[PDB]
């Protein structure tokens, strides 16, 4: 699966027939993707991974700022699989920016975005290193860009085209992280906090 | 509302946590649950704004629209116990055909779909026959059709083309109501379920 | 189960922790069931159903008006259920007020606000079992605490005997816009007596 | 406001009552608070610290680990808020375990913390953020507990009072367990044992 495929003419949807924060009413220029539709693709998510790594341990671990509202609410959904089920495995945490107890489990990466790759194979040949029982990487976005040096992760939310977006914890310098949608930012929004 | 184009793909049902199943039948996902929740919050936002300054009395079209009417309940009752400014409400449920606690009240009738129009003309005609203060309709989807006798309702979740759409308490010949997400019923599905 | 227990000498909630609509305000004196015990208490309940109605056929009738925001919560947590046990079982939904012949031979489950005397409870299953389904089960979001001698097959909570209004259950038709359980204040009794 | 006071006498609630994960069913006893309890108090708490701090920027310091829950919820409900009025204010996040603290220099600060016991870990938290001068500085604690063990600080935003019991779930741990846990509930002494370090 490489995840809900956002085509290249996605135009996105008028500010104005959502609820949007008032402090970027000019800011933003489209919702490129509503909060609600990375819910229930995020739930989807989840079942995908008790299906891989439901078998063992899991350690998940959050890559901040960026993933952690897709790594707090993809861990909902998999809780909630988990007390409606006989078929459970217990989970504990970590954080990361870019831990000898990750050898031996099954380590989830969690991450908003996958554009040239780069970041997750940094982060993936040094999580390789403390030897766990494999390591899987839940990207909420991952961008069709020929700057990708060909890294794939094992479960996609989105993918999308090479464009840059903002919310859902993403940023623009430190901004846009307060927004429950992914949206584009307008001309304004970019000169406003550059 | 929402305007979905005539040439929509919309979403493979394998992205989404939905039962294998219903491949056969219907097509494909074209409003996503979260979606319809997004943009119900914007309405109640706007209906919030418009009918805000009286009591409302929130009339449900049962069945198809008892989920709309819940999703958009809660999230007026949200703001109503988040801002300033809130009015009480009060709940009634209603169905139709086949083939007085309105009177000065602001009335706001919900319905899961429009297509000809005439339905929710015939109800509007009923009300106001007790003479309210207002009444306005909200429907969570309206369709593009030449079938149309030219009704539009004040609040519109979602503008579909002319393909007949199951799933959020929607139903074909009173199946696919538990369906979560609204999508397009195939014609082999049609014919299946066909009474 | 009796369900959670509530004693009579709980106090329940002061008003200025939890957030209560403005125009309730003065209308209201404590909160009893706070909106997200009952989402919990009604998680647990839905797999309790499936675990006892869940082999067959389910028509789930909602008793309007006071019902049918316990009958949405409870389903959706029924229809989760039911799409994660990779075998979906049929749910329909009807509705009914104090023709339903499509309750035959199949297991219907009659979701009701609340059962004080038994009365209403009584008349209804005396109606519905007059179709010959599978099996009769009823579930109640309240039970007040010796009257006739009724049990319903699955219970949120056990309240006292007192008068509580909210998540649809009313006071005169009011109240019902309200997500908690809450006990009416004496200027609010007044305020919207008949 | 001490917040929603747990009296010392709380039977909690019978595990089998709730919905909780299979692989806790023994590691638990009582559930203590539950987590849809959690969330309505923390709306509450959203529009506390929104009409107290909402004047000018915000930024949200989430004390990892076991902040993240209440960190992620209480700015969920924040969020709600400032896209269902005309006026909001913007606000900006960061992750501490204990940026450059500079940027805290002007701003309204709001640190998010799981339970305060002792009062020792924020209130020397508290003395250093100061010294970047913000604008204000809050704390939001979920808990705060009745302890003979307190140096006497008390949060500006409490959840909740809770005995001087340990308590898990909802990202409090018990050496790194229990945090895959939505309500907040009593280890037993099973679970005690299963999972010491
Ligand atoms: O669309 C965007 N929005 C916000 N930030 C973005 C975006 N794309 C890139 N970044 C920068 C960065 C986010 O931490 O991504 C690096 C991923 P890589 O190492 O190239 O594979
Ligand atoms: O696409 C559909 N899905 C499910 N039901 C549908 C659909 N279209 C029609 N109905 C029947 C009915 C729903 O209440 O609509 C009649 C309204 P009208 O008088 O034509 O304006
Ligand atoms: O606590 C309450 N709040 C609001 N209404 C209440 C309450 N108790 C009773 N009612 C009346 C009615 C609600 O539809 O229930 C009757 C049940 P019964 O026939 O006595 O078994
Ligand atoms: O009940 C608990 N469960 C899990 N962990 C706990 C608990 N109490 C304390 N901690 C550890 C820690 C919380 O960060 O306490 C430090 C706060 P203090 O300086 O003592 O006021
Ligand atoms: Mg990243
Ligand atoms: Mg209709
Ligand atoms: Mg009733
Ligand atoms: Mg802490």
């Amino acid at each position: 699966s490489p995840g809900v495929v956002i085509s290249d003419d996605e135009p996105g949807y008028d500010l104005d027939l959502f609820a949007i924060p008032n402090h970027y009413a000019e800011d933003l220029e489209r919702v490129f993707i509503p909060h609600g539709l990375i819910m229930d693709r995020t739930e989807r998510l989840a079942r995908d991974v008790m299906k891989e790594m439901g078998g063992h341990h899991i350690v998940a671990l959050c890559v901040l700022k960026g993933g952690y509202k897709f790594f707090a609410d993809l861990l909902d959904y998999i809780k909630a699989l988990n007390r409606n089920s006989d078929r459970s495995i217990p989970m504990t945490v970590d954080f990361i920016r870019l831990l000898s107890t990750l050898t031996g489990k099954n380590v989830l990466i969690v991450e908003d975005i996958i554009d040239t790759g780069k970041t997750m194979q940094t982060l993936l040949s040094l999580v390789r290193q403390y030897n766990p029982k494999m390591v899987k990487v839940a990207s909420l976005l991952v961008k069709r860009t020929p700057r990708s040096v060909g890294y794939k992760p094992d479960f996609v939310g989105f993918e999308i085209p090479d464009k840059f977006v903002v919310g859902y914890a993403l940023d623009y310098n430190e901004y846009f992280r307060d927004l429950n949608h992914v949206a584009v930012i307008s001309e304004t929004g970019k000169a406003k906090y550059k």
